[PDB]
């Protein structure tokens, strides 16, 4: 009903609101992951910083989707944000596995939205996802896969020592 | 089977390896074109530099495809590189015609890979080709068409003199 | 038959073309080694960078040989480039052993060409190899031997941990 | 008989004095070539500058040989300098052909001196020629071959016009 709305389906408008909820939920999961690694009995600063930076990136993604929703004449609708799936995240290896599962779920939601845009002949939506989300997700998932391989190679050798070395020598602090 | 691989078909993975082979073969053809124009009995420096710069551009294209293959969780496979189609490349006109035929063949391979990505609903692949290859190829083919027109206009007038003037006044040296 | 050719045997001209093929084959082997270490299930960035830099160095060596071939009035001839000897390169230790075998084979080809130049009384060729290839090869082989010793000392202690430490603390990233 | 002379044969000492005479004769030939192109009825400034720069390079070569003669404890002996082979040098094409014949004669004299040094087991002499003469000569002869090819391609088309264009667009002025 908006004065500007053109070629923007109700199906895509609703799917964009659901994707905003998924990105904010992911940002909240990363806030929990980051503060868990800042616990005095965990104390892996580089791991905390890696996840806190991802919490910011996911919030930025949600904000970009909200700006686009308004640019197209859709109406942002917010839903409750489910708490993260765990209260304690285990080792750096467990946390990095949970993060890659979370990113693959966001990536699948982006791919599903792109397919909906293609089905609705909405090229601005496809361009938007391609330009600001799809490549960023593939690059992040590759970086996480690289980190998992390095953590596994390290903790297979000597668990405690390996986790410390990965946080000191790979992660930023 | 990769931990990161998502929505990346075996058909696209294989086609990406074939495209890497085509770009490296093109880079090798440009190395041969460039050194032919550096022969003492050919001696057209600007022509040598034009083709050596294209050899670098094609190698860079292959490297970008290899980085993408790893980012998606595909596995790079290298095949023998066929030698260039000629040992001697004739005049600047003959060489520029061979170059435009080579570029149109690379462009067709990019278009075929884009169509495969569309058929496999792989938008990251389509975005990747659109962002880093399709426009660069159209711009290069246009530049080569412009060069062919200028060389033809020159060598139709006076062959030897025309080739020297094109190398001196159009090509970088 | 060239207007400039002087004291440049057909035996040396052909051996220079074969050496160009060997350097380009080595450059291709290093491209494969580098991208293997960039796989998400290998993920040793410093190792990838070490081999990608060597791919560039070998391509530069081939280009220097081609420039010399033209300076002497010889004619560059290109042959098919055989693919690298492996598709997967194992651990950093296995890869560094394959690299030193490859470099010793290039070094032997340089020594054989120098002996041919001496037999053909071609001092410009001997000076060219001495000035731009022989010392560079001895320095590279020594660096690779040093790396092999460090990797062995590390992976004999704890394989996974040792490989990570070598990539982090010796190789550039 | 010198206090410093060591491993320096009388054969090499005499051949070095003859090579100094050849380089000074070449410098004198280039002085004549340069001033011929400065005649008001020839008037090709870029050609004059190319040959005057070569007259300087050949004089510098003779000075380097004289310094080496004294460093080894040999005794410089100077002989009459024969005048250049022509008083008038024809076209730029004729002059560039005479220059390449002159350079190939200097190159052959360098190669003969290197072979004498090898026969007399005089590695300082071989290194001296390799470091300061052999590569410079090969590079100059290649440049002259490139110039001959360009002049021929130009004057085959239209003699007067081609010579002007080569002097304006290839040679420095
Ligand atoms: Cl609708
Ligand atoms: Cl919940
Ligand atoms: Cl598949
Ligand atoms: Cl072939
Ligand atoms: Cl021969
Ligand atoms: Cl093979
Ligand atoms: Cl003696
Ligand atoms: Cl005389």
């Amino acid at each position: 009903s908006s004065q500007i709305r053109q070629n923007y389906s109700t199906e895509v408008e609703a799917a964009v609101n659901r994707l905003v909820n998924l990105y904010l939920r992911a940002s909240y999961t990363y806030l929990s992951l980051g503060f868990y690694f800042d616990r005095d009995d965990v104390a892996l600063e580089g791991v905390c910083h890696f996840f806190r930076e991802l919490a910011e990136e996911k919030r930025e993604g949600a904000e970009r989707l909200l700006k686009m929703q308004n640019q197209r004449g859709g109406r942002a609708l917010f839903q409750d944000l489910q708490k993260p799936s765990q209260d304690e995240w285990g080792t750096t290896l467990d946390a990095m596995k949970a993060a890659i599962v979370l990113e693959k779920s966001l990536n699948q939601a982006l791919l599903d939205l792109h397919a909906l845009g293609s089905a609705q002949a909405d090229p601005h939506l496809c361009d938007f996802l391609e330009s600001h989300f799809l490549d960023e997700e593939v690059k992040l998932i590759k970086k996480m896969g690289d980190h998992l391989t390095n953590i596994q190679r390290l903790v297979g050798s000597q668990a405690g020592l390996g986790e410390y070395l990965f946080e000191r020598l790979t992660l930023k602090h």
